RNA sequence: GCCGGCCACACCUACGGGGCCUGGUUAGUACCUGGGAAACCUGGGAAUACCAGGUGCCGGC
């Protein structure tokens, strides 16, 4: 079991993630921080972070070998297909 | 509708779904950090698979 002692909170958690997450109430800082260089962004849960990292991740065009495009955002990857590959 | 913000719940589809997100389980496990003679303890912590629903909101002409 995982128990916090913030201020004798007591609260007992099964997984140490549930714990950390719970430190939002006490204090305030959003627990989950971002590892990418120069990205002062923080989040509430860990799932919400995993999804954010998909940003710094890429969005590579896999519509054909000849094409080796890599957009910076989903929107951009879409515009790419919107023009470069029609019909 | 166009644009922009967010960066797929936004996308594709033989229209059956696929993909993606979300919440449980796999799993506090496999596995690395490090302490230890060791039992264990400390801090991180998957993959894979499976169940349960959801599928674009905001701002400007
Ligand atoms: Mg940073
Ligand atoms: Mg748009
Ligand atoms: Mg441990
Ligand atoms: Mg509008
Ligand atoms: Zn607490
Ligand atoms: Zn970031
Ligand atoms: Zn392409």
């Amino acid at each position: 079991m995982y128990v916090c002692h913030f201020e004798n909170c007591g609260k007992a958690f099964k997984k140490h993630n549930q714990l950390k997450v719970h430190q939002f109430s006490h204090t305030q800082q959003l627990p989950y921080e971002c590892p990418h260089e120069g990205c002062d962004k923080r989040f509430s849960l860990p799932s919400r972070l995993k999804r954010h990292e998909k940003v710094h991740a890429g969005y590579p065009c896999k519509k054909d070998d000849s094409c080796s495009f890599v957009g910076k955002t989903w929107t951009l990857y879409l515009k790419h297909v919107a023009e470069c590959h029609q019909d």
